[PDB]
Order: structure tokens, then sequence, then C-alpha cells
DNA sequence: TATTGTTATACTCTATAACTATA
DNA sequence: TATAGTTATAGAGTATAACAATA
């Protein structure tokens, strides 16, 4: 009555979609006292790393496409957590900055990512193991 | 004049879903000369190891919701890789088995992942450190 | 001519409600 | 009523072409 997984526990590739989509799913959990999505929260991560650049740049060392990155920064924009402001060198780009606000929300949030899932995580493996699957996740991607 | 990856590079999250999609796109491509995605290639080895079932059994056990899978049957029986057979016993349920025809694709999908994907991922790492990533990604999803 | 931000569009995935035919 | 398979639909996510303003 319970179906047998056949050699689909030896694929990687589909270790890791489950392992991605519970480890997204409890994100979306823990981080809901904010409303972020894992996406909205690397991109106030990454405007906290990198001001003063633009779109282009952002988006693409996310991943993500420029004409869905649009719609990404009106939400985040709309919700007053970062601000598009005209570069006078170059005044065909944007350069994003992060607001108060912003600054606030992803405090608040980098807690509850911490306290509440990265650190869940940690236990649930050894603090040098979860160092390792991270340097691979790391590597297999290049 | 590169962009600094911040806190990102410490998000297990952020690793999981960019390490899923490098392994994803080199998935497509190894399989490529077969044409089966990562999910119908999942689809095909389950029904090997578990013939005689039904769609929602299939379908639950891989965490694809019974509407969308439908047409993903559709496309794997059009192709004539697996029959849906009404039970006698309960005529509402679909009784699956791959073909002969699916068998082959089968065989074939798997060498190919084998050889071009599954040894070329475990090289790229330590045969034990890729063994330890499983593991630990087989740990997450419960 | 090339690039930045943008719109429009399309194709995949995923999610939900409701139908049908059985039971 | 309840369940299996199906349909239609709606929402994300992601992909490309093109256009206006600017370089």
């Amino acid at each position: 009555s319970e179906l047998k997984m056949g050699e689909l526990s030896e694929l990687l590739g589909y270790a890791l979609k489950r392992a991605q989509l519970r480890v997204f799913e409890d994100f979306l959990h823990c981080v809901a006292p904010v409303q972020l999505t894992p996406a909205q929260f690397s991109v106030l991560l990454l405007l906290d790393a990198n001001p003063g650049r633009n779109q282009t740049e952002i988006a693409t060392t996310l991943g993500i496409l420029r004409p869905n990155f649009v719609a990404m920064l009106d939400a985040l924009e709309g919700r007053g957590l970062c601000v598009r402001t005209r570069s006078p060198s170059d005044r065909r780009s944007h350069i994003l900055m992060l607001t108060d606000k912003g600054r606030a929300t992803l405090a608040r949030a980098k807690k509850l990512v911490a306290t509440r899932h990265e650190d869940r995580l940690t236990e649930l493996l050894g603090r040098d193991n979860r160092d390792a699957l991270l340097s691979m996740l790391a590597t297999i991607a290049r």
C-alpha cells in the first residue's frame, strides 16, 4: 500500500527539487510576519550589499531577466522598501537604493530567517555538514 | 565593478534553488536525444518500479497534482510509452504500465543520464562527498 | 547603432473548483 | 455521498521581441 521509490532515490536532481521546495515552503512560513518571498528577500539583501547599482545589474546577478524584474521592483517600491532614482550621469538607468523602512524590514526579516529558519536547518544537520552542503551546492552552480 | 553577493552566499534556500536549476538544465540537455523532461523521466522510472498502480497513486507520490497529471499522461501515452487500462473491479481507476516502447525509451534514458549527467556530477565532487550531499538532501525532504 | 527600462506576449508550472462516470 | 479521472481556469515563473529615451 506504499509505493517503491525505485531508482528515484539515487537521482540527485530529484533530491534537489524536493529539498528545494520544502526549504522554500518553510522560508515562506517563517518569514510571513514581514511578507517577503525568497526572491523579494534576496532583492533586499543584494540592494543592501551593493548600493548605487541599477536594475540591469541587480537583476542579472540574481538570475532575473530584466523584463521580469520590472514587476518585482514595482512591488517593493510600491511598498516603500526601495527607491528608483535616475542616475545624473546616465539618465537611461535607475540607481536602486533602500529606504529606511526597507532597511528595518530587511533587519527583522534577517532575524526570522536566522532564528526560525536557517538555525533550524543547522541543527537538523551538522553545523559543519550544513556548511559542506552549502559549499557543494555553490560548487554545483559552477 | 563586480557585485558583492552579500549574505546571499549564506542563504541556503538560494544555494538550493540555483544548484537545482543547473542540474535540471544539465539533465534536460543530456537526455535531449530521447525527448524526456526530468518529470517525465521520473514518471517512467516510477511506473517501472510500481506497475499496476492508478493515476492518483502515481501522481501523488511525485507531488504532481492529479488535475496536472492528465495532460502529462496524455503526452506519454500519445508517445506510446505507457497505457491507461480500466480495472474491471472499479472502473473509475486507470491502471498504468509501461509498454515495450516505454521500457526501451527508459533503458536508454537511464544510460544517457548515468553516463553524461549523474557520473559527470559525481566527478565534480568527491564520490563520497556526493553521496553525503544526496543523503542530506534526502534528510531535508523529511 | 547599442543599451536601460519597459510593455506586451507566450509558454510552462502549479493551484482550485466543478464536472462525469462510476461506486 | 464519495472517489477517479477529467476539464477549465487562474496564477506564478520565465522566456523573447520590440519600442522610447538616452548614450
